[PDB]
């Protein structure tokens, strides 16, 4: 049956909401443009502008290099998709019978081979745009945040958070609008073949996360090579302030925050958004909505996201206008209130959407059978994901913010040296997985029971329904990070750096929270896609206790470690190179230490450019090739094992790495700020305790910024890729078992 | 039908081989006893004896205290076993139809509740005895190895390997003799009910690992708190040598080697042997061997172990009599040759056993169906496991010896400080998992295919078929470790410490290898036990894509991390206390640093005794309570997920933790030896590079000696524990799904 909301209404609502989100982003960017500066005190304003330009040049320069390689890889890979999907039916142009209804005829498999290539390119391009737009706002807002900090934390908070919101609303609205357009264009061809339409559309998320993979790892090695190098020689060895302009690695470091923590993260969360929508859509496409051609219900996920944009617009206003921060201890709770407000409002929003966009009863495909499902049960599916998110954010804050005992004990353990700092930091991360896993598990059980793979997918989307706010609170952080870097490079008052340091500590926590959301929604969407892959591969049963599934399971569980071995070694090796270079400059450039000679920033930009562009290739290949190699050699049953294994295993290492890194960073921040008797007694800056904290912080650097966060991409990427190639693996795969 | 070897012959063979092994172990003890020393140069000899006595009292004192608690828990848990298994058939005394053959009549389930409790205590007791005996020989041989070091590497090597072999042959022969005795005693009651017999016998492994769990964690906490504290204050802060008699934590440290690395490890591997034998037995008891009451073939696992002892005896002779070590570079090669010789001899040994102790055709239970299997296939099952082991050994040496580039690169990375040393160490560990996992997967495929759970179990036994040599090369390590500590504490010459340092570094590699076999065999025996649990709980299929199974899977995967969090945080905190204590004495005891006054060793023994006894409980609780809680509250479907997930996840963190810790240690020894130019380039002792290596080494201490090697126990324990309580879970479990 049709829903309360008409098909034509849905067709208007979605693009109108995207347009509202884009408008909001422009308006915010407009307000941020009010903070004036130019490279033509007035001294401090000119210096901030010059530093900003150095950073912006470097960041724009690296992405162009990275995106050139990735773009090339994207074109090659898109050719594989066309070939492999095309070969399933020998590239025939003959229409065949609908796999979901033998009484109807569908468009040739060749059409979907073509349109999967088209949507894959759409997603990859949108993914690149998402990250590039993010970089362009961050590299614009960084120094405006610095200048605003002269007036106080609240003013600087506002411009950093407004700017983060610029990225969030652009990314969420652009991602929605592109998806909506692609669906409508594809529909012109598919007509009534909604199964094929939406099966082709799943390339969008494959493209999204494919580009995201290289974006996260490439940017990740770039930034961390610089970070670790700058910090160890500057802070640990030569006893100078963090981000000192004498330090040759500082420009690369701050460019790094934009290239990794911003551009990479943007592409990454886009991949999340794209895959979840696409996952909800394919399952619906052969459920009652798709079979009965009911557009409003079919596009329920896009209606959920449309309303999410609106709810986040409102929520944003609380931190942007209705409240002002006057004290440092108000920052993290401000950020947290963004989560709390958006969740409570979105819960209402989703109730409304579920009331008017869904018929009260319908069926969801469930491994061959149409399962009876009620609209209130579907509301619980998206709401359990939405709430799992918040729980995850709360626990993550507790484990990464220096307002709480876990991180303060990590800082306190520095009193006995770096070895105890690291033992405590590792244990913290390990311990932190427990409640998010329980939350994920509860999410899976409810959504699975109520509505199978559709329910689970709509739970992932629910966790990502407030993505504009999520990106805002997250993008806020590297912008605040640069702001302090520019503050120090511009020789500003110590009072400025203290303010930026407060903002930056909050960003460390907010970044950990963002990783929590990525890993959570990744676990959810990957399960859904895995389930869909099983049907699409004509697997009757994924039975753990078969040789083929089990060998897949144990090898799948090892992939996240193989992947982490590569990325850790890359950072370690580039970092070592970076230390040698920074030492060489301090040791042989007359007056560098004196501050009467300028350092060579370009060489450090070069060390991390060379390492990242080269070393992003093997882990990208590990992830992308695995489904193809396992699928073609071992078959769909073994790929099944591999999907379940890498999901349940990858999730643990992802969470503990991101949180351990976060903890070390904020433990260091706590010693740096000395804002309590306990903190002061670990100080001052330069003390053996501080240096021990720096050691932990830098070990945590690759953990939380290269390997850890990329892991959620490994997991979600292999799942879409597997679903997309499913018919090709089913038909032409499992060779090793066929020759024998 | 039946085999070449008559049941009488089997009944004679098995204890004969055990007694030979016990005999051999005693013989080697005599030879070692030829090295003379007494407490109440010969003055150095008296010192060595005074120190040995301190260590001996310490180790004995702790084991008695630890065993007191474990033994109590052992009694309590046995009460649960009886109660729960008893409660299935309502404690009836009447016979019932065989669980495996409705047509036949079987002994009452209550008999089985009783015999399971007997075999449990039998196993719990033999586990403690395995550990205590190891501790006795180690704490005897250590100062004897020290003294023989006055005559060169080769001499001290022999008395160290001989002494290790005493532990290996005693534990191997004793575990076998007790199991044999128990099967025969149990058979008196059971008669023709072999199902119930070997189903009762499986408690033996449950007992072994249960008691091993507390010994590994208990000892592991005791030893690493001392080790971290001693090394940090002594080496990094006070610039004194490792094991310096001024350092109040040195006696606790050297006691620790015996209490953890020997006693816990002995119990640990006893559990492995026991579970693997029992797992092979339970599947066999409902296969053609057990149905047709063919005793020889039924005891094929025990016949393999029997020949295993003989093979190992022969093998030991190559290291003890046939060859002599002249150069330190010969140590590791001698140890590795022990693995190669035994693997080759045992391959022939198993061929022979398969040819005489098996019918050419038989059937193996296979999820409800008799599966036709040929004896040349059972041969391949044990062999794949035997060779996977060797492979694992070769790979583990590659990533943990300082004679190869992985460890050498890690040491090299110390030039840029502790942060890069730790980053490289983490990466090496992650990297190391790949080939062992492949080894494990290949074994699983081959063994699963040929003979289902029986093959998998027989592949676990194959990997442990040379357990005597394994324990030998491994127990050699901590003996050498103590020997260097006694050298330093007795103030012997640098030439002496240098010789033990070389033995010790080899011991480091040898210990990582032991961990390999533990993790490898644990994966196999757990998968087998998992499969038996599935049948025993009347599960039709373990479907990954069901709400019940998947929440099990993801949660199960989280548990190894939860366990690692507890055990790392415990060492971290105890170590923090230890450091403060050592500093206290150095700072407030006059003439202590100068060597005029005695340190109080007892305060450090107390910190670590207090920490371990207290902090071993929650991890034990987590592992023991988990099957009960999930089985009772959630049901056998979910417990199935928990078993699969903790297996595939646990193994990754177990291999990487042990190998990372192993690497940091040997990188440190590498610098301390200075036996190459590269090595010397990072020295001398006390350099910034050495200190950064010590940082990595002490971070590695809790990874490789507390959490890491205990994880193999976590996995294998939950597997047998689930199998034993399966009828109880199937009948009275799944409460949450029953009430709602
Ligand atoms: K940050
Ligand atoms: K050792
Ligand atoms: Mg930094
Ligand atoms: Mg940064
Ligand atoms: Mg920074
Ligand atoms: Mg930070
Ligand atoms: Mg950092
Ligand atoms: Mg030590
Ligand atoms: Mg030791
Ligand atoms: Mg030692
Ligand atoms: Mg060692
Ligand atoms: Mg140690």
């Amino acid at each position: 049956g049709a829903a309360i909301l008409p098909d034509l209404g849905t067709e208007i609502l979605i693009p109108v909401c995207a347009v509202i989100g884009i408008a909001f982003a422009l308006f915010q960017w407009l307000l941020v443009s009010k903070v004036k500066l130019s490279a033509v005190d007035h001294n401090v304003v000119v210096k901030c502008a010059e530093i900003q330009n150095a950073i912006s040049e470097g960041a724009t320069s690296f992405l162009f290099t990275e995106y050139k390689y990735v773009g090339i890889f994207m074109v090659a890979f898109a050719i594989l998709i066309f070939l492999f999907l095309g070969s399933v039916e020998g590239f025939s142009t003959s229409p065949q019978a609908c796999s979901y209804d033998k009484t109807k005829t569908c468009k040739p498999a060749l059409a979907t081979a073509i349109f999967s290539t088209v949507s894959f390119l759409l997603g990859g391009v949108t993914s690149l745009v998402s990250g590039f737009l993010g970089m362009k706002i961050a590299t614009y807002a960084n120094a405006r945040t610095t200048l605003e900090a002269r007036k106080g934390v609240g003013k600087a908070f506002i411009t950093a958070f407004r700017s983060g919101a610029v990225m969030g609303f652009l990314l969420a609205a652009n991602g929605l609008l592109v998806l909506y357009i692609a669906i409508n264009l594809f529909k012109i061809y598919y007509g009534d073949d909604w199964g094929g339409l939406f099966s082709a559309i799943t390339g969008y998320g494959l493209g999204g996360s494919s580009m995201a993979l290289f974006g996260r790892v490439g940017g990740g090695i770039y930034t961390k090579a610089a970070d670790v190098g700058a910090d160890l020689v500057g802070k640990v060895e030569r006893n100078i302030p963090e981000d000192d302009p004498r330090n040759p690695a500082v420009i690369a470091d701050n460019v790094g925050d934009n290239v990794g923590d911003i551009a990479g993260m943007g592409s990454d969360l886009f991949g999340s958004y794209a895959e979840s929508s696409c996952a909800a859509l394919v399952v619906a496409s052969i459920s009652s909505f798709g079979l009965n051609h009911e557009l409003t219900a079919m596009l329920y996920p896009l209606i959920v996201s449309s309303v999410g944009i609106l709810v986040c617009l409102l929520t944003t206003l609380f931190a942007t206008d209705f409240f002002e921060i006057k004290a440092v201890k108000e920052i993290e709770p401000a950020l947290k209130k963004q989560l709390v407000i958006s969740t409570v409002l979105m819960t209402i929003g989703v109730a409304v959407v579920s009331f008017v966009a869904l018929p009260t009863s319908f069926t969801i495909f469930n491994f061959g059978v149409q399962k009876d499902v009620k609209s209130w049960q579907l509301f619980l599916c998206v709401a359990v994901g939405l709430w799992a998110g918040l729980i995850i954010g709360f626990v993550t804050e507790y484990y990464t913010s220096n307002a709480y005992s876990p991180v303060q004990d990590v800082a306190d353990s520095c009193r006995t040296g770096a070895a105890t700092n690291v033992i405590f930091g590792l244990a913290l991360g390990y311990k932190s997985v427990i409640i998010p896993i329980f939350a994920i598990a509860i999410s899976i059980f409810v959504s699975f029971t109520f509505a199978a793979m559709y329910g689970i997918a709509v739970a992932a989307l629910g966790m990502l329904s407030t993505i504009a706010t999520g990106l805002a609170i997250d993008a806020y952080g590297p912008i605040s990070d640069n702001a302090g870097g520019i503050a120090e490079m511009a020789g500003m008052s110590h009072r400025i750096r203290e303010r930026t340091d407060a903002l930056d500590a909050a960003g460390n926590t907010t970044a950990a929270i963002g990783k929590g959301f990525a890993i959570g929604s990744a676990a959810l969407v990957s399960l859904a896609l895995f389930g869909a892959f099983v049907s699409r591969a004509s697997i009757t049963t994924v039975d753990v206790l078969t040789p083929k599934v089990f060998i897949g399971l144990i090898v799948g569980a090892m992939l996240p470690y193989w992947f982490s071995a590569m990325t850790m070694k890359s950072v370690g090796s580039a970092a070592l190179k970076m230390v040698e270079e920074v030492r060489r400059q301090f040791n042989t450039i007359p007056g560098l230490m004196e501050g009467t000679a300028k350092p060579d920033y370009a060489t450090c930009v070069k060390i991390s450019t060379d390492a990242s562009i080269k070393e992003m290739i093997p882990p990208g290949a590990l992830v992308m090739l695995t489904p193809l190699v396992v699928g073609i050699l071992f078959g769909v049953e073994t790929l099944s094992g591999v999907l379940a294994g890498s999901l349940v295993s990858g999730v643990q290492i992802a969470i503990s790495a991101s949180n351990t890194g976060g903890a070390w960073d904020n433990a260091k921040k706590y010693i740096e700020a000395g804002a309590s008797e306990h903190a002061r007694s670990l100080g001052p800056k330069g003390s053996d305790c501080h240096k021990a904290a720096v050691i932990g912080d830098t070990i945590g650097d690759p953990l939380k910024d290269t390997s850890g966060p990329s892991l959620n991409i490994l997991i979600k990427l292999m799942a879409v890729e597997s679903l997309v190639f499913a018919p090709f693996f089913a038909t032409h795969g499992g060779l090793l078992f066929k020759i024998f």
